[PDB]
């Protein structure tokens, strides 16, 4: 009955958000995907199709020049004098791909450009105007005008002395497999804020089902906490963990319930409140009765302190300033001893010069008591703006305060769509630490989605994948409903076709696995015919890369890889005849979400390196979980497992060093071509080695390691992630490729330099990797479950030590990985 009120006011806020994104604004409503930029620290051939020219124009562009000047370098090839064409109208799309280049960005800073250079493929763009560039996704006047629908006494609280108490009445609708399995049941009640218990939990008494009511458990027990309303922060949560002692022939948790002690309008919970814990998907109703005074108790925030605290200061230098600087320059807040905490908290007004340390300060607060909020808030308002990545820590569970979080979101406005897009999973998890449906965060994400179609696309797939969390399933239903609503008729119809495609592909995969031995191909062709029927009545965009528009299935290219998963090779025809055909893997019966995380962490190491001008030539491939234990995976062309290389070589010749080199000589015959390709191997192997050690991917064998024909090395099956007890292994044929001989060369010295440089550049961002892995804890991936799992990664990243002693540390890992051939080299 406030739940309906809360939703109603959300919708009101979301209508008001929409008014800032009118259909007419091409900036915020372009109707097309933007080709992604990743800002980079020389020259290239671009081929541009031009309307009314039989041949496309090919010329050299300074990779450093802006798409804007390139657009008319290309009008200068057809037009001798360009006053009689409006350059503004013209845009540049990638051939085959309904994605448009960003005028005010470098050519070199586009993902599509960096990728072509890496693979040495033809950059193929199309010159065209806004009028002729597909806009089927654009929002309409109807969409903007349309409504938002989804899928008296006053005591203040600081004066309220009433002790927090409530009666756990009953649970209703317990299944009959429960009434057999367990005799008695019991609730563990837990009171928390900032993700931590305020008091030790209180157990209810142990009670069986009520007389003549096998669907009902009745406790009718008053529970009293040793705390009064005054002492409860606004974001205080109640957690009733229902448990069940097994009948003869340790009681198991049967479900959890969340209950905010205040509601969205700051009023304390009064009266009877119902919550729903889910077990299949069957709905049990828990009745908690809170007191009903004649009066409403409302949380009021303290009186604001306007004092501005600078100018004259103690400026003591007894090494106390040095110790403060030491903890300011500490990698992170992780491991920070209670002593380091009080020290910071006192010299906090001296730290005002180093904005990105605020998280250490807030985590070193003595408490979040009403009294002390006034001085913590004063600081926050005079505090300088934080880097968006630094602010991310302030949306973790640790900081539940609504002013901290809302201010973290204001600093984050600074971030580019292009960087947020690779950070969306973390942001979708953080939504579990907003106790209220409306919040600065969900408005920030919904407003970014309105303004940028890649972000709306990715939010879609990530919210759908969060619906499956039984505890937060309802929160995410309302966030999804608001996104789908505010996205328009255009966006939703493509997302429906996209949903429809993945479901059919999943059906096909299930049936192919069910089919046994021969006739598996015949089953694939028969099941694929329904997808053939689906494309006959629909053009559809590819979920993995919605820039690609499939129109048709190519059945004779459609295949199944030979594996326990039996993944399918889905080949599709591009709807643009300027395009190349579409190849993806659809895999069923593996939870891809962890594969997705490995990839993201690798991609962020890439970006960190590119930032500092280090290019390790990394293969960056996409993976999307479409539901639970299924999704679509990018296929890398002209690549093969290490195993398969060694096997092929084993048939002719018995030299262990020769196989990788012989495979690369076959696809790169010229000495220059072989050199270019072994150098791609040096660089990409180095990135792979660093990534393997930091992320703890210790599972690397001849099957997990892949090799593109161009020389680039990469990993595919991230089965073991953050693994505990040489973390990477360099075989003798890997060594041969880097040396380019069986004796060592300065190419091996280039390999170690690259490993160490790249390693230090990741250690300088230790705090980003920790925040990005903590924010994924609530996601329920098996080997990322506690704040201990992070410590292994921090341990691997060795942050106390200089770049000098880290370089010695990693160089010793390389000596160790070489195993027995290590003796051939000099360290
Ligand atoms: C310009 S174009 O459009 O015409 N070329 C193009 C474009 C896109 C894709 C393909 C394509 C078709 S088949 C393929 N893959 C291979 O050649 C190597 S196999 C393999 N590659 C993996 N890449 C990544 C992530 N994962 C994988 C994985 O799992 N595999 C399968 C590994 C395997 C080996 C042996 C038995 C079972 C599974 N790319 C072409």
């Amino acid at each position: 009955a406030v739940q309906n009120d809360e939703v109603a006011a959300f919708c009101q806020s979301i209508m008001k958000l929409k008014t800032k994104f009118p259909y007419t604004d091409h900036c915020t409503n372009p109707g097309y995907l933007l080709s992604p930029v990743t800002v980079q620290r020389a020259s290239v051939k671009v081929s541009i199709e031009i309307e009314g020219l039989q041949l496309p124009v090919t010329f050299t562009c300074d990779v450093s020049s802006t798409v804007e000047i390139i657009i008319m370098q290309a009008l200068c090839w057809v037009h001798d004098d360009l006053n009689q064409v409006d350059v503004g109208s013209y845009i540049l799309k990638v051939c085959g791909q309904e994605e448009v280049l960003q005028n005010n960005h470098c050519l070199g800073s586009h993902e599509h450009i960096q990728n072509c250079r890496k693979w040495d493929t033809e950059i193929k763009l199309q010159l065209l105007t806004l009028s002729a560039m597909c806009q089927n996704l654009a929002r309409t006047a109807e969409d903007d005008e349309a409504p938002v629908d989804l899928n008296r006494n006053i005591k203040e609280a600081w004066t309220a002395t009433e002790q927090l108490q409530f009666t756990v009445y009953a649970a209703h609708g317990i299944s009959s497999n429960w009434v057999s399995n367990y005799e008695k049941y019991y609730l563990i009640c837990s009171l928390s804020h900032n993700g931590k218990d305020l008091f030790k939990p209180i157990q209810s008494k142990k009670v069986g089902t009520y007389k003549n009511a096998a669907y009902l458990i009745k406790w009718d027990e008053l529970i009293i906490f040793p705390i009064q309303i005054s002492q409860l922060p606004l974001e205080s949560v109640l957690h009733l963990t229902l448990f069940g002692v097994l009948n003869q022939s340790g009681p198991e948790a049967l479900g959890k319930v969340s209950l905010t002690l205040f509601d969205f309008k700051r009023f304390l919970t009064c009266g009877t409140k119902l919550a729903y814990l889910w077990t299949v998907m069957e709905r049990i109703v828990l009745q908690v009765d809170f007191p009903s005074p004649a009066f409403d108790i409302i949380y009021t925030s303290p009186q604001i302190d306007r004092n501005i605290i600078q100018d004259k200061l103690e400026t003591l230098e007894s090494d106390i300033k040095g110790k403060l600087l030491d903890i300011i320059h500490r990698d992170s807040s992780f491991g920070l001893s209670k002593e380091d905490k009080v020290f910071l908290w006192e010299n906090r007004y001296y730290c005002l010069k180093h904005p990105n340390c605020l998280p250490k300060i807030l985590a070193s607060a003595p408490n979040w008591k009403w009294a002390n909020l006034a001085k913590t808030y004063s600081l926050l308002h005079q505090w300088p703006p934080l880097c968006p990545l630094a602010a991310l820590e302030l949306l973790d569970a640790k900081f539940a305060d609504q002013e901290v979080r809302s201010l973290a979101v204001s600093w984050m406005e600074a971030i580019s769509d292009d960087e947020l897009a690779d950070l969306l999973p973390q942001f979708v998890q953080a939504l579990k630490y907003e106790i209220y449906l409306n919040s600065s965060l969900v408005r920030f994400l919904l407003s970014r989605a309105l303004g940028n179609i890649q972000i709306a696309h990715s939010l879609y797939w990530l919210l759908k994948d969060a619906l499956h969390d039984t505890h937060f399933g309802s929160r995410y239903e309302h966030v999804l409903g608001a996104l789908l609503s505010v996205g328009g008729k255009g966006l939703r119809e493509e997302l429906s076709k996209q949903m429809k495609l993945v479901q059919l592909l999943g059906g096909v995969a299930e049936k192919v696995r069910q089919a046994s031995g021969s006739t598996r191909q015949v089953v694939l062709q028969k099941s694929m015919e329904r997808v053939q029927s689906f494309f006959l009545r629909n053009k559809c965009r590819l979920p993995l890369k919605p820039s690609l528009v499939a129109k048709e299935l190519n059945i004779k290219s459609c295949s199944f890889f030979s594996s326990n998963a039996m993944p399918l090779k889905v080949t599709m025809v591009n709807a643009d005849p300027l395009g190349e055909e579409i190849n993806v893997m659809f895999k069923v019966g593996e939870d891809l979400r962890q594969d997705m995380l490995a990839l993201q962490m690798i991609k962020i190491m890439d970006k960190i390196w590119l930032k500092e001008g280090l290019d390790l030539r990394m293969v960056i491939f996409r993976c999307l979980s479409t539901g639970r234990d299924r999704g679509m995976v990018e296929l890398v062309p002209a690549s093969d497992t290490l195993r398969k290389i060694q096997v092929e070589y084993g048939v002719t010749g018995s030299f262990k060093d020769k196989p990788l080199a012989e495979w690369l000589r076959k696809y790169n015959p010229s000495e220059e071509e072989y050199e270019k390709a072994s150098e791609n191997f040096i660089y990409s192997c180095a990135g792979c080695c660093v990534a393997t050690y930091v992320l703890g991917i210790c599972d690397r064998h001849n099957d997990n390691i892949m090799l593109r024909s161009t020389g680039h090395m990469f990993h595919i099956d991230f089965g073991k992630f953050l693994g505990h007890a040489a973390p990477f292994v360099l075989t003798s044929d890997m060594a041969y490729v880097i040396n380019g001989g069986e004796k060592p060369t300065i190419r091996f010295q280039l390999f170690v330099d690259l490993c160490c440089q790249a390693y230090n550049l990741i250690r300088k961002q230790t705090n980003l990797f920790l925040n990005l892995l903590s924010l994924m804890i609530p996601s329920g991936l098996p080997e990322l479950t506690s704040i201990q799992d992070l410590k292994y990664v921090r341990d691997a990243l060795q942050p106390q030590t200089t770049d000098a002693e880290a370089t010695i540390f990693f160089t010793r890992l390389i000596e160790s990985s070489l195993g027995s051939i290590a003796t051939k080299f000099n360290f």
